[PDB]
């Protein structure tokens, strides 16, 4: 409910100050509080003494610099793999699938996390695959422009299967589609009969920092089911990004 | 008498965030409560987690959550160095007898963005190697950096203006050692300036502050004094800016 009221109000005030391009007076902020005027002013004064807020000469309030220490603490303790693991522990929707977490290095993806399932490569931590063929690879490459792709793939990787994307032109078609829907599909480009669906994880900066994918047996999923899962994965990825500091 | 009942939770929250942020190892709720000797404990941590001030791992350990980053971004996006400078000096009636300037370095020049207490005006640009703020800001750079900036050395403004890269180098060496700069009539004859660096959250010099005075009302010890005072003022300003 409205447990620990003073903390909830202080958080509301900090959010308002942080989000205003114009520095606000105590009177202005008070208008946003469900408190008698005297209590609102008293709370603001306490937050100033606590150094959550700083008060300028003209009485406007701004975020205090001490918040930087916490943000620094957040960024320092950030561990994407453990965040990923814990996120999966509460999404029983994805229990049936093998889920991987990757980062892109040049023209390859590198597996940094993997939650196994009953789905019949195998993925191993530290393993590398060509970015153009994997679902995470396609989603991570979809943020690159035409010039950057051409720098990466002057020599295009040789196919792994008869379905592996055959060249730059075909890849760029896939990337356009990927951008428009916010999820990627690898239909048997790494192993015949394996289908993967990918989505992007973003860091506080907004840049795509990692990819997440689910893998399943292709012959076991309708096109409608794949699209459903793609949208579910897109929003799952967004929720994970938020845990890492991304603000959509 | 309503909101005041949970005001103590505010300091407690600050203490929790401070500990969590500064603890290399992730701590459990039980460990946090013991280390800070808190009551109420469970309820407070529950709200801090709900509001994403903390994040709870599957193993029960707590870390800083993403919310704080929103406040830090708001801090950095609304930073106003001139306003902070003006407000700070307004509370320092001690420096009233002196003209005090605020500059930033853009390439080989300093630009006046604040001036307190006729020589200087907002927007004026002067060669960094000659001014007090310019010297202190340059003393923060690498030796390769100076060569790049001053392969064409600026023309002197007075007969005392530092004459070349090597002379500038020695000047900067002394400056690094003292922690403040001295401009002995290199902009205008008769004027002595003393400067110190202001730093941002990343610890890099972001701006300079300097006092100007008559080169004759300035005893060789009065300089050592204003030098140390300006260093403390600058440090205080840097802290307000996140350093």
């Amino acid at each position: 409910s409205d447990t620990v009221p003073a903390l909830r109000r202080a958080v509301r005030i900090l959010d308002l100050v942080a989000g205003s391009p114009r520095d606000l007076t105590a009177a202005e902020l008070t208008r946003f509080l469900d408190l008698p005027k005297s209590s609102a002013h008293g709370l603001l004064a306490v937050m100033t003494e606590l150094d959550l807020l700083a008060r300028s000469a003209d009485g406007t309030l701004r975020i205090g610099p001490h918040s930087l220490r916490w943000a620094n603490g957040f960024l320092s303790h950030l561990d994407i793999v453990s965040t990923f693991n814990d996120h999966l522990a509460q999404r029983h929707d994805l229990d049936p699938y093998t889920v991987t977490l990757t980062v892109r290095e040049g023209g390859e993806v590198v597996y940094i996390g993997c939650r196994n399932s009953a789905q019949p490569h195998t993925f191993r931590i530290g393993m590398r695959l060509p970015a153009p063929f994997t679902a995470t690879g396609k989603i991570l490459l979809s943020d690159l422009g035409p010039g950057e792709l051409r720098m990466l793939f002057s020599q295009f990787p040789q196919p792994l299967t008869s379905r592996s994307v055959a060249g730059l032109s075909q890849l760029e078609e896939e990337l356009a589609l990927t951008r428009a829907r916010g999820y990627s599909i690898d239909d048997g480009q790494i192993r015949e009969g394996m289908l993967c669906i990918g989505a992007a994880i973003r860091d506080y900066s907004g840049a795509a920092s990692a990819g997440i994918a689910i893998s399943l047996i292709r012959s076991e999923a309708s096109d409608e089911k794949i699209a459903y899962l793609g949208e579910e994965l897109r929003t799952t990825a967004n929720a994970l990004s938020e845990k890492l500091g991304y603000r959509s």
